[PDB]
């Protein structure tokens, strides 16, 4: 019935609620706008994207956000009438430090106005909120420990969280240390039977990744460990399609059987390399996975042993498919852009991308550059397959070298590529290739670049995604088109290369305008094309 | 019966051979002169060592070697009234080449004059000699491969040996690729019921390291690998004592029992770390285990499951127990240098080091830096134990800052400390530390440097090493010591530690003497103590 | 008349010395075999090759010596009826040490047998020979600072060499600490008016580079500087030619004229680039110069100023040209190699390197890789030009991608290019390039290799050379070149780009053959071309 990974590209940290027969989940976005994205499904198996909640400026100021800080793991739950949504704003992601604050928002519906945050704690990251039968709530979370003769996972906090009062009350308490694979966060609490269990994640988000539960008769602890921990993990299994296996969320069933969401990501093919060197490339980032939980001994098991399965059996209900939520052409002809579409840290208002200016086009008003932590005129969306091909439309005149407008294959501010529109002192307005790894940037094309004749109105830009390499191409006339000499790899794209190790996205394709002159010089994209291949 | 690991400190790529009743084990010396060391038991239990056979400069001149470069993996054989010791001086250590030859030297026993190379080949390390039922020769070792996209262990060559023209003959074939584990290397092959065995090590000697086993009726394949490989692995197994498990070398006793020695590395205590990010940092560099085989089905199965066991039962012999062979307090009245002792790359003459010039003692002239692979006066040996003493005595009267001698915690030329006695423009003969990690060195006494008394003859220089931590120390009368205030850090000194990955030693302590100025100033060291706990 | 520099490509640290009205140059090699290079002249504008020296194993045992280790500044003298010439054998070039040792060796002639080596000590590179007036001979050298709160080159040390006893004898002394320059070496003195008188470099081999020159009525001091000092300096002159003025050594002509001879780097074009944040690239390494002084005050001074002249005025002789010493086109029909060609390190034998074993060609049986200190097959001669062409035809047939043998363009172990031939799984016999670049290896072509067909028994290999860039080409027939589609750098192989700074030596173009197997399979090079463009 339901294939893995259900939700594909960059969903991280599935946080799943339930609420009668409707089903949701949350997944992080970290630097991305709007933040957090949530999914609605009526069987587990098909998921359709009903909720962007963090989009005012109010609840959600990225400006300057390092690359993968913002929205880390979200938490989504439901109780008293209204969903509620844990969730951080991480600032600082490299060193001793992880600077980051936890925030609370409320909504009675699920694509609603969510109220603006209230301030919870920054003691930690991963942040979930537990709905106790007595009504009293807690929040959960990591603690985190700068000091250098330390690991920096404290445990697991737990404190009382007042409704009445809108804040944190009483004392923090440390409820939990985590196994010997420490790494402790994602914490979630869940009343079941007479205990308390405690679901955390381990190992950390790369292989060694699992998630491990625990469970008690007392709120504080001491939380007993599973016999059998971990709970899930795809460390043992270095030929499983599906690695990295951990950040979980449970779901209790209105039919009265049991899941678990987690995130995997998926190496790129690795044939002929040693199977334990490197465990692989991951361009997609971290997806959202599904396995079948079933109960011996008050404890709960993965169905098929502790590695994720790739396929499971779904829910006993009625199969629920979703209409196609976008035009693999979008012409631009809708007053809003389609919600697939996401933009860098902040909102980009009128000023900066407008379906108005030119009906049947977006325009981007050149910004700064793709190396920008601040203001980019940029609008992607992610790569959600391994195989697919992505095109645009653009008609633009540059007329400096700083200026710019192109089709974008992008993962961070200082890993990416991109087939752009430029101008040249002698050869006037040209097509290049652009590439930036680790902040170094190559001009491939150099000085061979494509001379755009005059007469030409629109460039079409296209890129062809194949697994582990691809190729742009382009067009003068949609028809003819001719493919640029440089073959790309798409692990340069993935998470695993980035060298920081803060590295929790994945990667977009998008639509960028660059105006480094600041004379406001805009390209308008008639059309964006993403395309299954 | 028998715990592991028998041979204690660095001891990598056993190579065992059975002659009757008697059992020898070939360990790796690289860079350590002179090359190979050879135990012996009655046993499996008691080792004694019994030869060092690369003892002439004809046999191995290792001068400029790098680090971990020179003597790999040995292979220890009897046939036709002989041993056959198959051996690699390896030159190059880094980048894309692994420039080594292959060499085969004989003697009719196991610690006599052994004959001067014959020159086999030098397409790939880990050389083996195989004898096969019918009275021919076949040697193989793993291909190398340096090109820039692939993968350099390129499998497993074989080409028949010529015993009358003392050379290679016919055409050599590649006779098994490996699993997709790959960095195929160690290869030995066994005639056994109506298969031909091939064992080879894969997953490279840190923490993937596995034994492989595969089978073929023909002599050049294609082999079958055993259904449930690794035959040995501590890869999954990251709760096990003993890591890296791999390199091993099959026995049949003569009690028709089937043990396996292979190498592993032990951990520095790690308790509070994460079990899975770094598997940990090991000073006593590789050691030799062994564990027991059972067959089943035509296949070795090791008893335990596929991981080392701690304690195994040895074959059904009579205990033979040896006598300790090294003095605890060493007083250097003897006429040769205990055999514990090595020196770096060469062996060093009565010019360098001498037992003779001054009664009782070891006198060392001289010679160069820490830092050279060339002419170093320094004699030591190696860390066998997590907590140890190890303690000299020595008579020096420095001249110049160019001038040294002292106690030397030494993993390469590198990486080490030492606390030594030199010369100060102002202080005159004082005691400092120094330390080299990496190539930066520091001195943590700079400018409280302990001064010497003019009537002070001897300087009692101490090292009391606990595990993850040791601190030096001095006394000028032998009875009264004072403490260092710097404490070390074993994993400084630890194969894991080192970032070429060139590390294949471990830690040695010894003695040793610089005179940069060329003076041949000499310092006498009355004693050398070693001492468990 | 003379035109700088006299001695283009590698020839740094220059030592004159005057035989009535012969005069002769020597320059170091480093790791370059046969050691030291001695040139001739009557009118210090012509040179020609006269003499190498240290071309035994008795004399220069360099074997794993590391890159611009090996022969340091050289001294040449002539006292008593012989040549002296005083040498280093430099073993660490890297750290805290420079661990090397200083030798003398004699000779009635200039070219005949050179005298086995006098160990003299070990204190620091530069030594200098110095004969007084009065029949003593007193050794000058750099004293080396190992000490980290130190700066390395802790002056001048004195100490009188005793002929009959044939060692040093006294209590060396520091005569000299130095400028505020610092890194205070290659001392030579000289007796001249009633004051002894000590020249310096100083600042370093490169930009920084400066001759310093201090006088006193005693031997030992103290030195006083002169009022003018830098005597010789590049280092406030960025747009002069000759960059890295420094590391003098003074002749006084027959004809009663000063002259002062210095190492030079010319930096390849540096147009558009900003003056003084990188000073540029010299391929072509350090070269000798030649400038004239005169005198004021009891002090020499340079003409024209203490910057370089690129041309001066020579002695009052008339022009001695020379016969060119080496065929454009070298078809290998003499029974040793032209001396323009050195080894790597050692000595090639029959073994190795022979013209003898196929009439008119030079076999080199194939042996370790571009990446190894210790036994290439591998002949080169120096760039001495900034536009050339080099070529070669060479018949090769390897049987594995282990073997090759090509055309190298060579800095070190670690920074190379070359094209060459190899053997492929699929593609048989092909022609390919690679790149080294501080030991990352690149294959340009891959995928892209020349297939050679069988019928083909001659490669044709032409490197062509033009300033920044240079160009590989091949050809079956030697009439039809076709340039393969790769624009090398030529900075890539000079002195500044090394980023270890031991980078002492400079571009060099040869033959090279390797045979990773050990099969002994052989090259045959018709011919090498070197030819000015
Ligand atoms: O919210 C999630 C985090 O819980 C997760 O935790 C760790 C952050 O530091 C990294 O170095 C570790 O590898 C990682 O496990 O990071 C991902 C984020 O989605
Ligand atoms: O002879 C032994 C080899 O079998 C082994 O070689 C490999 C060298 O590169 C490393 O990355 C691999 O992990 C290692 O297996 O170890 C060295 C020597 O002991
Ligand atoms: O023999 C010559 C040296 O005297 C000379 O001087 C210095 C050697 O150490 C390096 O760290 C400095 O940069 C250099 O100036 O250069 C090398 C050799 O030609
Ligand atoms: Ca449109
Ligand atoms: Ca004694
Ligand atoms: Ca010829």
């Amino acid at each position: 019935k339901i294939k893995n990974p259900i939700l594909t590209g960059f969903h991280p940290d599935p946080s799943i609620c339930r609420v009668g027969d409707d089903y949701y989940i949350a997944v992080s976005t970290f630097e991305w706008f709007p933040g957090v994205r949530i999914y609605h499904s009526k069987d587990l198996k098909n998921w359709r994207l009903v909720a962007r909640p963090l989009n005012r400026l109010s609840q959600l100021n990225m400006i300057g956000n390092p690359d993968s800080g913002g929205v880390w793991a979200p938490h989504l739950s439901y109780s008293d009438g209204k969903f509620w949504l844990i969730y951080t704003d991480v600032k600082v992601v490299e060193g001793q430090w992880k600077d980051g604050h936890n925030y609370l928002v409320t909504c009675d519906t699920i694509d609603g106005a969510w109220s603006d945050p209230i301030y919870l704690n920054s003691s930690g990251f991963d942040p979930s909120l537990f709905h106790d039968e007595d009504g009293r709530k807690y929040l959960v979370n990591m603690y985190w420990d700068h000091r250098v003769d330390h690991h920096p996972f404290y445990g697991i906090v737990l404190q009382e969280y007042s409704v009445e009062q809108k804040k944190l009350v009483g004392e923090p308490k440390i409820i939990f240390k985590g196994t010997d694979l420490r790494i402790t966060g994602g914490p979630h609490l869940y009343k079941i039977n007479g205990y308390y269990y405690l679901l955390t994640a381990e190992g950390g988000t790369r292989y060694n990744h699992a998630a491990t539960i625990a469970r008690s008769t007392s709120l504080y602890g001491p939380y007993e460990v599973h016999p059998d921990n971990p709970l899930l993990t795809s460390w043992p299994y270095p030929r499983n399609p599906l690695q990295k296996a951990g950040h979980a969320s449970i779901v209790h069933t209105h039919t009265d059987e049991w899941f678990l969401v987690h995130l995997t990501g998926r190496p790129l093919p690795r044939e002929g390399q040693p199977l334990l060197e490197h465990r692989g490339y991951c361009p997609l980032g971290r997806e959202t996975a599904i396995q079948r939980l079933e109960w011996k001994d008050g404890w709960p098991y993965v169905v098929g042993g502790n590695g994720p399965s790739l396929e499971i059996d779904g829910p006993s209900v009625e199969e629920v498919s979703w209409e196609k939520d976008y035009d693999e052409k979008d012409d631009f002809d809708g007053d809003t852009l389609n919600h697939h579409f996401q933009t860098l840290r902040i909102p980009l208002g009128e000023d900066i991308a407008t379906l108005k200016a030119r009906p049947g086009h977006l325009r981007l008003y050149g910004r700064e550059s793709l190396t920008s932590r601040f203001t980019q005129a940029f609008v992607a969306r992610r790569w959600q397959h391994f195989h697919f091909v992505a095109e645009t439309k653009v008609s633009f005149r540059p007329t400096t070298f700083q200026q710019s407008a192109g089709l974008v294959n992008y993962y961070n501010t200082q890993n990416w590529t991109t087939l752009q529109i430029t101008w040249h002192e002698e050869k006037g307005r040209i097509l290049e290739l652009m590439t930036c790894d680790h902040l170094v940037v190559d001009q491939p094309l150099r000085g061979r670049e494509i001379v755009v004749p005059d007469d030409i109105e629109y460039v079409y830009l296209r890129v062809t995604v194949q697994a582990t390499t691809y190729k742009y191409s382009y067009s003068f006339d949609g028809m003819n088109w001719i493919d640029l000499p440089v073959t790309f790899e798409s692990y340069k794209l993935s998470d695993d290369y980035i060298k920081s190790r803060a590295a929790f996205t994945g990667a977009f394709v998008g639509m960028h305008c660059r105006d480094g002159s600041g004379q406001n010089n805009y390209a308008d994209f008639d059309y964006f094309l993403y395309k299954e291949l």
